[PDB]
């Protein structure tokens, strides 16, 4: 897409810079990661 109340999520809506969506994919793999090693662990 970068090739060339508002904003809404889950398809090709071609909204602007959606560096917050990438951040909170982040977020949550990094969260998993801590609690799938520490289950294991457990």
């Amino acid at each position: 897409s970068a090739l060339v109340c508002s904003l809404s999520q889950e398809c090709d809506l071609d909204q602007s810079v959606y560096a917050m969506v990438f951040t909170l994919l982040c977020s949550l793999g990094i969260v998993l990661c801590l609690v799938t090693s520490v289950t294991v662990e457990w």
